[PDB]
């Protein structure tokens, strides 16, 4: 599972889950 | 799963679910 | 499953479910 | 299942189910 | 898993999940 | 402006000359309050 | 302001001249508060 | 400003001339503030 | 500025002059605060 | 300023002149304050 961000100006969420149980990238 | 983001500006959720149970990518 | 994102400016959901159950990319 | 989002100025959501049981990608 | 971050001005979470369980990358 | 978020912006006096455009080129953004 | 998120901008007593363009040229953004 | 984020930006008495562009040339950012 | 965090940016009387661009060229950032 | 976190910054009165760019060139950063 590949991930690529490039973010420019970021203030929120992009890959990150809020308030989850079990996650797994 | 490849995942690509190019966010210029973000001030929200782009791949983040919110009060899930069980998240995987 | 290929995601890409081209976000300019975002102010809201774009890739994230909330208040669900299982939840898997 | 590829996904493409060329979002300018975003403010709802875009593939972002609300209130579900099982989401899947 | 690879993982790759291009980050001109962050203001909030990239990969970081918050209030969750089990995580694991 | 009292306890009261109030974002402004203003755009006066200018000229703006184009010959060929592909995407935006006046489209300023204003939000008071984002609330996720 | 008092108590209060009052961002602001401003443009004034300018010009911009374009000739090709494929991107945004004045989109400046303007966000009084952002709460996740 | 009396207990407020008061973030400002000003721009004013410029020329901007381009000839061929790709990408933002005036989008400045303004956020009174952000809260995660 | 009272107990305010109040950051400003101020540009003027200037010229800029691109032929070719592939980013930003004038596209300042300002937060009046960042809460994490 | 009165126990507030003011950062300024400003540019007046000068000239850029570009070619062919494909990063920034003035997106100068100005933040109040950073908690975390």
């Amino acid at each position: 599972a590949n991930f690529l961000v490039h973010s420019s100006n970021n203030f929120g969420a992009i890959l990150s889950p809020t308030n989850v149980g079990s996650n797994t990238y």
